[PDB]
């Protein structure tokens, strides 16, 4: 029986700028770094950065919608999004925001998101404004 | 401040086989589906499948090391891996690292993993035999 996410591993092209991004800019906790990777945490999330020469810096128009969203509180959302824009972080665009969300890219073009709200909250909101063809179980 | 992972979204090329894989084969809970996506949960993981015409069915040799690991207990690991092998799920790597891991592909070539063990367990193993260049914080 699967019980949740154990870890998320991102391939990165250059280790030092990626550690800097996740630790200095996003505030994650750095536990360990070595010649080919790093271990960070963000609450319960175990994040591994893995140096991979096969990682390409990929423009958002030519990668698919696979993305990783991090939780932030309603009180902190706007000020955190503002700090990312002030730091020059690149954005990516989608037809429609998933509620209160900010979409941004990491140095290698991984698609990230800040989002306020849980699954239960999204289900309740979607009952009032459903996607086309939506069915609830 | 970020508090954890909010959700993981995977781009899929065909919704029905992806729902069958995550719900029926992997045992995740299906909460809602619509014409272009689905919401599932796996413990405290919120997984979104999003139908994306940009998604290519990608061979493992053509994608990088980015991958997503799910938690499972040691007691359940072998029988779960046997289930995947009976269903014909492809393996993209052999484990050679701390602890039990099984590395398998989704129908679109997303790289998945079953892993037993926590970050703390990994850090303790690394303190005993640190990787090349390893520094702890
Ligand atoms: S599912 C949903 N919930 C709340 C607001 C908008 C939407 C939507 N895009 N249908
Ligand atoms: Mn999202
Ligand atoms: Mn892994």
């Amino acid at each position: 029986m699967l019980s949740g996410l154990n870890h998320l591993t991102l391939a990165v092209s250059q280790l030092a700028p990626s550690v800097a991004f996740y630790q200095q800019l996003l505030g994650m906790t750095l536990h360990a770094r070595w010649d080919s990777g790093a271990y960070l945490s963000c609450g319960d999330l175990w994040l591994c950065l893995s140096l991979d020469p096969q990682r390409r810096v990929t423009p958002p128009e030519e990668s698919d919608y696979t993305h990783y969203a991090f939780s932030i509180s309603e009180a902190d959302f706007a000020s955190f999004a503002a700090r990312l824009e002030a730091a020059g972080v690149a954005v990516w665009k989608l037809n429609r925001s998933e509620g209160a969300s900010h979409y941004f890219l990491d140095p290698d073009g991984h698609k990230l998101e800040l989002h306020v709200g849980s699954l239960a909250q999204r289900l309740a909101a979607c009952r009032e404004q459903p996607y086309k063809g939506m069915v609830f179980f």
